């Protein structure tokens, strides 16, 4: 019959169960405990106090997939795509599918979609009762999780965009939303004339105090608490922004960069770290699951180059310059956007 | 870089969005409504009441998966696979990713899947407030629903069990659990002397009567709401138990061919209506989707054939036989076990 292999095509892509037993295995750091000698289902389901018959169930399906395999009777391995469930797996994958932590957790989310394609607006606090930043400021084990996730890859968050900027003409950085300073932190061995302030929420600035405590930095990169939609507490030559704005609809994008903008020293700029795919480009499976994820976590978005153009004028900023950043590890285009006064 | 392949392929599998994009479109009947002349983000938005830019990031994930793509510019059509998705498309797979009707509704059970392999119990209870038959029994658009859905191909369902039994012998049948009277009505057709009834629940018990009804088999087929758990409202030289086993854990599932085998007239049989994979064939997404929903919806369990030799003889029962039933549409392996008092 024609038409199976696009029944198949369909009824795959539409699965639910099938990201939730990849979320489930990483949950229960099943990958973990098989490469530590637990290959049985009873070794497992005493190493995950699980159900024998149960575990079983959820392991034929992550055979059918293809992340375990049958090696023995009886015995379970993890294939090559399994293997990266690891936990000290550089992609950090076991811990982005780890229900207990921030994203897959927010992922939940996605479960009331049509209401955010109605509404242009975020579903999160629907499930967990407060907006997503709110309910992050009420968990620091979930905040701490968050921080971590991202900076997974320091190459790609911070060491890659402080190298394809010439900071000698910098006296001041100013790191909106800078996370735990890692940003901040690169471009201060980069650059050590620099001074540079990082400016975060609570908790997250215990986090980076003690990171740039760690990294001797402290005596040129401070950390202040604060909300940048507040006049930004000093001003800078350069003022960052790496992936602030996506989480935030036009209106509100448009008023920290605003903020930024306002905070400016005299030939100033303000560095965007974020995707810019021509929208021509942007129909592909990196960008959709970051943007559909800043729409049902946060009512953000990505922006396609041209909207960034957009975006600029109304905050009486031009583009100056879009530098396409490489990839020193996966293949996952990004940009350093340099705006200034218009 | 040597991983990326597998690194992709972890992140496809266990993307949650995905599966959440085919749904809503699903739900919204996008298809349809593209099929229906409305190929731009702003006619298909005012068709389902959607925000534009909302519904164009949704369009945006459809497109990267390959259920739709731009044909002019601004214009979306359905591929092959988005077809599929039409609402009148035999698969009936709009209607099964619809996230109002009774299926797609209970797999949000998968969401607390840690859950269920922890415990072997269903999650549908703590997220929708009743198990699942009492939730049926409550919302008699979703009773209807569910039972539309099964039925969906009657040839899987009814005509091919139907045709693969000897009626000559057998003057009475009771369908235990038989949904709309299907099967049973497939069986008075094709056996003119059986008088067959058909055991059902509230609501599903109209729903029979009126397709019987229709069918012109009222004088035939009769319709009895009751509980199978208790006694049988009458014996039977074969008793049907088509997809109903499944919705039960073991120790219950005992019980229901406890019931049966005491219902029987002598030299009379129990015709079971399942999969029934040899275990070293059961590693198979078909076998897995079903019986992880078994867990999720209901505590129940798909029983591969090792298991089906188990669980007759604790009923007093012993498996006569096993056909194989034609797979007379979609390649879907399907047995008619036939049960005889041990
Ligand atoms: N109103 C607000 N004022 C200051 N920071 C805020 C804020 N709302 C959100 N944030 C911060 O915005 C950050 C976005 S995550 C970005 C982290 C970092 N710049 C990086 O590239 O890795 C979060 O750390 C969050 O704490
Ligand atoms: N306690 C009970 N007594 C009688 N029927 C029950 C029951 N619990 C569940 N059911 C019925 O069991 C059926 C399982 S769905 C099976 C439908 C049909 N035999 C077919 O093959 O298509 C449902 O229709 C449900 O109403
Ligand atoms: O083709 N498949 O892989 C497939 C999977 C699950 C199903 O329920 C059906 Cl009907 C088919
Ligand atoms: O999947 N990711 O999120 C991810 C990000 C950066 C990486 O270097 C790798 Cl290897 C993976
Ligand atoms: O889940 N993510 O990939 C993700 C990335 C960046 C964010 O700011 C947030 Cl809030 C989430
Ligand atoms: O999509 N993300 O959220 C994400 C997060 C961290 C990364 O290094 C990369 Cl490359 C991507
Ligand atoms: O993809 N993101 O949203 C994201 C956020 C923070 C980061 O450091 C990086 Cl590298 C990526
Ligand atoms: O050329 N350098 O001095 C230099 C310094 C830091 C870097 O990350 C890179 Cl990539 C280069
Ligand atoms: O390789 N991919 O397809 C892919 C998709 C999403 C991601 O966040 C990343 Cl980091 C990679
Ligand atoms: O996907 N299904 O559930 C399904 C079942 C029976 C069919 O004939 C077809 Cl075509 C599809
Ligand atoms: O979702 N399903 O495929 C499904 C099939 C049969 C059932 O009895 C139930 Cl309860 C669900
Ligand atoms: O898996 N199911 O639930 C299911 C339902 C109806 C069918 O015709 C088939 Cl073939 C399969
Ligand atoms: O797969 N199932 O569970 C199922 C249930 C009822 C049916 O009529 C058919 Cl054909 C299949
Ligand atoms: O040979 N017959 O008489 C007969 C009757 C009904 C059927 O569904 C089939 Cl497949 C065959």
């Amino acid at each position: 019959p024609q038409q199976i292999d696009a029944l198949r095509t369909l009824i795959r892509l539409g699965s639910l169960h099938t990201p939730m037993v990849v979320r489930t295995a990483a949950t229960l750091r099943l990958v973990d405990h098989i490469l530590a000698g637990a290959r049985t289902v009873k070794a497992l389901a005493a190493r995950t106090d699980t159900r024998p018959e149960a575990l079983l169930r959820l392991i034929r399906h992550l055979v059918a997939i293809g992340l375990l395999e049958e090696d023995a009777p009886g015995e379970f391995v993890p294939t090559e795509v399994g293997e990266l469930l690891a936990d000290d797996h550089p992609a950090a994958q076991r811990a982005w599918h780890d229900l207990t932590q921030a994203v897959a957790r927010a992922d939940i989310s996605f479960t009331r979609l049509p209401d955010a394609i109605r509404t242009g607006r975020p579903t999160y606090e629907s499930i967990y009762g407060k907006p997503f930043y709110e309910d992050l400021a009420g968990r620091p084990d979930l905040r701490a999780s968050f921080d971590s996730l991202l900076a997974c890859d320091q190459d790609v968050a911070f060491d890659a965009p402080a190298a394809a900027y010439d900071w000698t003409n910098v006296r001041h950085v100013l790191d909106v939303g800078g996370g735990k300073g890692g940003f901040a932190a690169a471009i201060a061995r980069r650059a050590p004339h620099v001074s540079a302030t990082v400016l975060e929420m609570a908790g997250t600035v215990d986090t980076a105090r003690s990171y740039l405590k760690d990294e001797g930095l402290s005596d040129r990169v401070d950390v202040v608490e604060g909300d940048f939609f507040e006049p930004l507490p000093r001003k800078a030559d350069a003022i960052i922004l790496s992936f602030v704005l996506l989480n935030w609809p036009d209106h509100d994008a448009v008023r920290i960069l605003t903020r930024c903008a306002e905070a400016l020293e005299p030939g100033g700029r303000i560095l965007i770290h974020e995707r810019d795919d021509l929208h021509e480009n942007s129909f592909n499976e990196q960008f959709t699951e970051l943007d559909l994820r800043m729409l049902v976590f946060l009512g953000g978005a990505l922006r396609t180059r041209e909207k960034w153009d957009g975006l600029a004028a109304s905050a009486g900023l031009v583009v100056e310059e879009v530098r396409q950043l490489p990839s020193p590890t996966i293949p996952y285009d990004l940009s350093l956007l340099v705006l200034a006064p218009a």
